């Protein structure tokens, strides 16, 4: 049987695993985390994360789909919270069959952990890797005591994440022709109870989004009601007293900050203070490999290959649509050198597509008659004219179609919109026949 080791417990590679081991292969994954399946006194802090059709249809392949989305919440469309005005909900599709699920992150590891163990893999918990002897094929791994242990592997998955020690080591014998995209807005994951989301009326089946130009807030469902909320803000001032996180000392400055800016949004976070102070602000950067492997010994899959920032909601499904990919490369190929180098090709374009338009989703939430004109054309031409966060969502086309497609829309609609300042002024009908004409269905 051919054997593979695999670094990190995630979501990428808890399923490559199960994909792995369900094919015959003897899979050996080490997680430097304790097992989350094992309860403890602690507390369960976890975001939740929207499962578009492209990561639910890997799960489907694995055959674990049903089983996840029995305990995801559906999300029908974005809810647009501007103080004053009722909330706008755009919907994501025609009808519920075109939707988006938020499932809980520790839900997911833990139905993956249970997969990849029924399909024979063995999970190793509280070991982190520290170090690779790509020449000897061995790898050095330690708990946080520090106590070390050496294994020796045939082949190395590195899905350890977007700090991934598999690439650190890789970038030791290969250069990775390395890009490194830092942003300047960080992140503070906040939380909405059950009680208060209820008490004013927050739409459970919606993701919800405070615009606020340079800083922004959005919040996901939970089963019990409760959201995630994640604020995203500038790491400095400019050189000067604009908002940011250096400016925001303690909690009590954030209420302060949430009191004016968003303060809708405030009366919801009754922890908003210490969970400003007690979790860390995240940073956001795009991260872009040339290459992927090294010969037939390691490769890179998930956020260890292509970080990238958050927006758009694509990170785990990605992931996931790696994971399936090359599981298939090397299920097939002639020998793990080719897999490796197969499954770069393949899937290295379509995560620059998506770290790309990532970053654009980034940009245009930090004009108006664009959006509502391509409104428009999207419901007259269906098949023809979708709209980016829906192609993106709602179909496993490739990243890099999605993101051409985008291009030729946004350009169809500056050509309608130039040198008009309203719509009535507008050759619809003209529109129309331009996507039919650039647009195959
Ligand atoms: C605020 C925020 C919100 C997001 N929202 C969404 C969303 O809504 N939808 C979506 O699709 N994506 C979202 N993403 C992106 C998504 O979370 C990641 O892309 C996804 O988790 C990548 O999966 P992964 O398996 O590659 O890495 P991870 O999920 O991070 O798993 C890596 C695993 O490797 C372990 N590990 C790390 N280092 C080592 C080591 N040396 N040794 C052993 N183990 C190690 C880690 O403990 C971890 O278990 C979001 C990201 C952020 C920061
Ligand atoms: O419809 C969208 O544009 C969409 C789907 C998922 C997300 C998402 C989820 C989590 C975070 Cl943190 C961010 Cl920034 C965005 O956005």
């Amino acid at each position: 049987a051919r054997q593979v080791t695999i670094i990190g417990a995630g979501l990428a590679g808890t399923l490559v695993a199960r994909l792995l081991a369900r094919n015959g292969w003897q899979v050996n994954l080490f997680e430097r985390r304790p097992d989350p399946r094992i309860e403890t006194g602690a507390r369960g802090r976890s975001i939740n994360l929207a499962l578009a059709e492209r990561g639910a249809h890997a799960l489907r392949l694995a055959g674990l789909e049903r089983e996840v989305l029995a305990e995801a919440v559906m999300m029908r469309g974005r809810m647009v919270h501007v103080p004053g005005t009722p909330p706008n909900l755009q919907p994501y599709g025609r009808d519920d069959s075109e939707v988006i699920w938020s499932i809980n992150r520790d839900r997911l590891n833990r139905i993956l952990l249970d997969g990849a163990e029924a399909a024979g893999a063995s999970i190793h918990f509280n070991l982190g890797l520290d170090s690779v002897d790509f020449a000897r094929q061995r790898l050095t791994l330690s708990n946080v005591s520090g106590e070390r242990l050496e294994k020796r592997f045939h082949l190395l998955i590195g899905a350890d994440g977007c700090n991934s020690a598999v690439r650190q080591a890789m970038a030791s014998v290969v250069d990775l022709g390395e890009h490194l995209e830092t942003q300047p807005h960080g992140y503070k994951e906040l939380q909405i109870t059950p009680e208060a989301s209820a008490q004013f009326n927050l739409e459970p089946n919606a993701l919800h989004i405070w615009p606020h130009g340079d800083y922004m807030c959005i919040a996901l469902p939970n089963l019990d009601r409760s959201f995630t909320v994640t604020l995203f803000l500038h790491h400095q001032s400019p050189a000067p007293a604009s908002p940011s996180f250096a400016q925001l000392v303690d909690g009590h400055a954030a209420r302060r900050f949430f009191q004016r800016q968003f303060p809708d949004l405030s009366p919801m976070l009754d922890s908003l203070e210490q969970d400003f102070e007690h979790h860390p602000t995240g940073k956001l950067a795009t991260l872009r490999l040339t290459t992927w492997h090294v010969g037939g010994q390691a490769v890179l899959l998930g956020d260890a290959a292509h970080p990238m920032v958050p927006f758009h909601g694509q990170g785990m499904n990605c992931a996931l649509e790696d994971a399936v990919a090359l599981a298939e490369h090397l299920q097939s190929a002639a020998d793990n050198a080719s897999a490796l180098a197969a499954f770069t090709a393949q899937r290295q374009p379509d995560a620059l597509a998506i770290q790309a338009m990532a970053l654009e989703n980034y940009v245009e939430m930090s004009y108006l008659l664009e959006r509502e004109l391509g409104q428009i054309m999207a419901q007259r031409q269906p098949t023809r004219f979708i709209p980016r966060y829906s192609m993106v969502t709602f179909s496993r086309l490739p990243y890099a179609q999605a993101m051409a497609r985008g291009q030729i829309q946004e350009q169809l609609l500056k050509f309608a919109v130039a040198n008009h300042s309203d719509l009535t002024s507008i050759n619809l009908d003209a529109v129309e026949h331009e996507v039919t004409r650039c647009l195959p269905p």
